[PDB]
């Protein structure tokens, strides 16, 4: 910041001087008719040089010097440290005649200097730290800079129909917890020169994006800076001085919101009572508000929540018995309209759940939606069609908390799609740079039919699953060939089960045989994006036996109970019950899906839906590099 | 890509094969009961590797070798060529069992090969080269890549009430010279086997950004992508083949409008009359429009569009007669409603003219406007508003075409502004990343009222000229001590002129004093951000003497002819004529304005408004890197 303030004619001009400033000078043009020349005096801790032609000059408090007046002749002013005076600080020029020896007249700049810094957590430790100089950007990597802001979407206080961010007021001081700090922090005399104040200010655009919350008997909580309020005028300390801000985000990344937002604090002088005239120094901090972050499988479960709303104990005592033999919670009353996520900033981090087009919004416990306007929902909507891959390396580039997988259709089809404003809201996060898959092929629609992923548990390593009809045609031409062609299928459910199907029924129906041609086809299709988009190989794929039957509208249902949409549970594996075409003790589809996953670590639990809640990430989202 | 084609059991499979990708193909699922092992047999130009836990191996045409059927035992495909036959390349492979030596069955994969690619001048030679592999991005700098198109704002046919992209229509082959070339390449047999398909699309999204034309009889002009129309579907030629497109921009970057547009082409594989059922293959082609581009003062004249209303001629002659001492055009009939810009591609460009809120839209002359819809026009939408520096480099950071200045108020002052939609479109044009000034401190509101860029002759280098009114009062107390005191001014004009103003009666006015120096702070302020912004130093810029008056708005409105407010010429200024107090021949402020300027190389006129087109840069806006 250089910064303009010249002499004026035969006047003594009192300024206002922010350390880490510097000042130009004109004396020229104050100087009166007939002077050729100036000397100067100045006080102690004011710098100051003269300056012709970009050739600088330090200058002595006292010397006796003059120069030759001219407009290519102008000083540059510093000062090193604050005023405990109003003024006390000055630099005074002398002009003269071609005689005398006295000067014929004098003009003067009388300063008090000050500091004045608005700080905020840049560095990302956690403290704010001293005017750091990259505050007023916002940088990725672990070299990145820049301080970091939640999305105050959780309950502090559970009187209130709604979370802590929808009003303007702070009711606990457990929601400051949730806040990130900005400190004011000035050093200067016991009052400010006449005409001078501090205002904090933010945009009309951004001022539904923050609240700024000042401390009171540090006790009340003043809101200075938000909705309806876009300045705040604060009143200035003497001495060495620091106010505190909590800040809270209101409002997710999103469709047109890059998620940055400024702060900042002008010193502005005025003419009056009112009239405003110019700031003389501006400060401005940026905050990123943290984005809305999935979790994949691989990561360790904290809670499983069923809900079955009847009577079972069966799948209560088979989810329940698998949740046991791990360190995590059941939590009954699903996997439709919730998505558990979360947010991190270097201070705090809580869940957060997307709630599908409340209920767990408690302390800790935060909540979105989006809203749809005029599209209209459909079944690809629901979250059984939104899952996320595990960090994989893409050509080079690395997703260190995986990508955002959702089912659509083809963009020329007619089809059906997730609606816009959830899509949105999803690739907006940006640093799970989503990917569309092809999941309307499907009579409900959800990529959660056809994939999976499941950890190998040695590493640090996880591998695809897919749903494959051919495996399944292959595995039944095996059973049929050692005589199992009359053993008869899906004999277990009570409902629309088994009129003798036998495999021999099923090979020999070339209608249904044409239409899993047609499904192979579609999964394949999934089969090339999510190796193209994930970088995998077929080394990472296992195709689980699967089989569906077309409905009127030329869309897949499953035939037998889809193997591939299983509860992962770390090493427990938790897979829908099939019922098929057996040879002894137990099925030979199970066998055969306990055939391929054991053998790596994997301990399958079959199960005659749910959703589980999982640790973040070790791995910082600011630390990437979208 | 590796795209996936499994052998079907029992069956043989016909595939189209594109050159560039690899096929992986399933063996083990299409291989009957009771198989142990499988060899193959492969035609001449089919490459064919058999793969197991990553473990490569080539296969010859003609070998007799048998492996162990296993899901991880797969085959990768490649070929080499097109096909000149439908099929006559293939893939057979043998399954046998423990004992014999006949194959049990077999399944086959028969292929026909094609290449396909959808080509555009993503190196910027305006050459269309073959299948550039940066094709489907854009990137800045002289190392960057990725193509380039025009927005089609001018007009080859004058009958045409509007610009050239207002309809879905070209008339004449004219046009096509604005337009960027994109080149269907395919090789293959006579036919396609059938069930395929090539279709050309687009997104919704970028349907009213693109028009896409095919020249027929290469005659007619057949729009085939565009308004109301996403895909076309294309015949196929066979052997070697080129299809010739001309795609034209319509929409300028803009509000919500990145500039990058895309165009596909798939092979789409059908099976009936009309049931699509997916692509095969997919290739993509990225442009970016070019943005508009401002024109400094920097940059050699090449026509000065005047225009009196009336009957001027002395105006008319000493802008004549300036304009005649240089190369360019006079262009009789201004500098408010109109800013001369161009757009520039690798193949092609031409001037375009922003209109503030038709005329001169010609063959080769361009036009855009932005049309408020809620806010109001106000004096500050007026393009004297509207100004760009020359080259400079902002710490580190380099803008070879200058930035845009634009005067405005401060953001909290309820002050005027300029249209957000004409503020949105300069800014989303990113190459000359604008700057607000404030220009609200003024009656009229304009930047060209307080500055002004000059340059020096010799360079390749500019000066900053800023109105000063302490100069004004330094060079008046000069002129008062030298005895001119009681020298009258502003004797001259015809209307408000003088009834004695003299320098004394000036310099005693102390209400008028007081207005100036709130004006010279208004002017500092705007010093400040110009050194900052463009940055520079003191030594770039010269306080030209000006006096303001200061309206019951509290806005300044010039005393007398405003000299920073000047026509820029090469080396010849057209500078406004003062009439002030005398000394001789010639005024003592054209001799003061004659005194700084001269000097340097320049050439001032001084004349009793105008706008200059002026040559584009040199430098080509996309080796930038904003
Ligand atoms: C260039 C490709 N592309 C751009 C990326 C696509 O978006 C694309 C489009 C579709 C698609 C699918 C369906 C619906 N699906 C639903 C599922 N169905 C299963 C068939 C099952 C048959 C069976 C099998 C085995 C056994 C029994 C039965 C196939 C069709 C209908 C329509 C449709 O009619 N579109 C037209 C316009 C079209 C323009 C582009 C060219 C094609 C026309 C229209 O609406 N006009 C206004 C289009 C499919 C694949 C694609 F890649
Ligand atoms: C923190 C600074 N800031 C944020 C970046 C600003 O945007 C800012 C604002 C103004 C501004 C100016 C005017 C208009 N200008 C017009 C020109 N005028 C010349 C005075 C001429 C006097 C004279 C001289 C010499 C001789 C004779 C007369 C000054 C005022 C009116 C108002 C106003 O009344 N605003 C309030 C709200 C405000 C909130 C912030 C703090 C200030 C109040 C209001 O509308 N409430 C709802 C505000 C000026 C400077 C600034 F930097
Ligand atoms: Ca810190
Ligand atoms: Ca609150
Ligand atoms: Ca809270
Ligand atoms: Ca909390
Ligand atoms: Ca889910
Ligand atoms: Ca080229
Ligand atoms: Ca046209
Ligand atoms: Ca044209
Ligand atoms: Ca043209
Ligand atoms: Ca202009």
């Amino acid at each position: 910041r250089e910064r303009t303030v010249r002499l004026q004619y035969g006047s003594r001009v009192e300024a206002v001087y922010v350390l880490g400033t510097y000042l130009w000078t004109d004396v020229y043009s104050a100087a009166p008719a007939g002077a050729q020349t100036f000397s100067l005096k100045h006080s102690e801790h004011v710098w100051v040089e003269v300056v012709r032609d970009g050739e600088a000059e330090e200058v002595a408090t006292n010397g006796k010097q003059r120069w030759l007046l001219s407009p290519s002749t102008t000083l540059r002013v510093t000062m090193s440290q604050a005023s405990t005076e109003a003024s006390s600080d000055k630099v005074t020029v002398n002009y003269y005649d071609e005689e005398g020896s006295i000067p014929i007249d004098q003009a003067g700049l009388f300063l008090t200097a000050i500091e004045i810094s608005l700080d905020v957590d840049a560095d990302r430790d956690g403290v704010v730290e001293k005017n750091n100089p990259k505050k007023a950007s916002w940088t990725w990597g672990p070299e990145g800079q820049g301080a970091i802001l939640l999305v105050n979407c959780d309950r502090e206080t559970p009187w209130l129909p709604k979370e802590d961010c929808r009003d303007e007021k702070v009711y606990s001081k457990e929601d400051l917890k949730d806040m990130s700090q900005m400190i004011l922090r000035t050093k200067g005399p016991d009052r400010l020169p006449a005409g001078y104040e501090i205002v904090l200010y933010i945009s009309m655009s951004d001022s539904d994006k923050v609240g700024v919350f000042y401390v009171e008997n540090p006790q009340r909580y003043i809101h200075i800076l938000g909705r309806r309020k876009l300045y705040h005028v604060v009143k200035y300390t003497g001495g060495s001085a620091e106010l505190l801000f909590f800040v809270e985000g209101l409002c997710f990344p999103d469709e047109g919101f890059s998620g940055l937002v400024s702060i900042h604090v002008s010193l502005l002088e005025y003419m009056a009572q009112d009239i405003p005239l110019t700031p003389i120094f501006t400060d401005t901090v940026i905050f990123r508000i943290a984005p809305w972050i999935m979790t994949p499988n691989i990561l360790p479960p904290v809670s499983v929540f069923v809900c079955c709303m009847k009577d079972n104990y069966l799948f209560l005592k088979e989810v329940k018995n698998l949740v046991e033999k791990t360190n995590c919670e059941l939590k009954v009353c699903i996997q439709d309209e919730i998505e558990f996520g979360y947010i991190e900033a270097p201070h705090k981090g809580f869940p957060v759940v997307l709630d599908s087009p409340k209920e767990l919004l408690g302390p800790d416990f935060g909540y979105v939606t989006r809203e749809p306007l005029f599209e209209s929902v459909t079944s690809l909507d629901s979250f059984g069609n939104l899952e996320v891959s595990p960090p994989v390396t893409v050509n080079g580039k690395t997703y260190p908390l995986g990508r955002i997988l959702i089912g659509s259709s083809f963009p020329l089809s007619g089809g059906r799609r997730m609606t816009k404003v959830v899509r949105d809201f999803l690739k907006a996060q940006q640093v799970q740079a989503p990917v569309e898959l092809y999941s309307d092929w499907l009579t409900v629609g959800h990529v959660d039919e056809f994939m999976s992923f499941v950890p190998i548990p040695g590493t640090k390593k996880f591998l695809l699953l897919m749903a494959s009809t051919s495996a399944c045609y292959k595995l039944f031409r095996e059973k049929q060939k050692d005589g199992h062609g009359e053993a008869i299928m899906f004999k277990g459910l009570g409902g629309m089960s088994s009129k003798r199907i036998t495999i021999n029924k099923i090979l020999s129906n070339e209608s249904l045989v044409q239409e899993n041609l047609y499904f192979q086809r579609c999964l394949d299709w999934n089969r090339d994006i999510l190796k193209k988009e994930l970088g995998l190989t077929e080394q990472d794929i296992i195709d689980l036996p699967a089989l569906f039957k077309m409905d009127e509208d030329h869309r897949a249902r499953a035939f037998f109970p889809n193997m591939v949409n299983m509860i992962v549970l770390d090493k427990d594996l938790g897979i829908p019950k099939p019922f098929g075409p057996q040879v002894e003790e137990e099925c030979c589809l199970e066998m055969h899906v306990r055939g391929l996953l054991e053998p790596l670590g994997l301990e399958c639990t079959f199960i005659d839906g749910t959703n589980v809640r999982r640790k973040p990430f070790t791995f910082k989202w600011w630390h990437m590099v979208p």
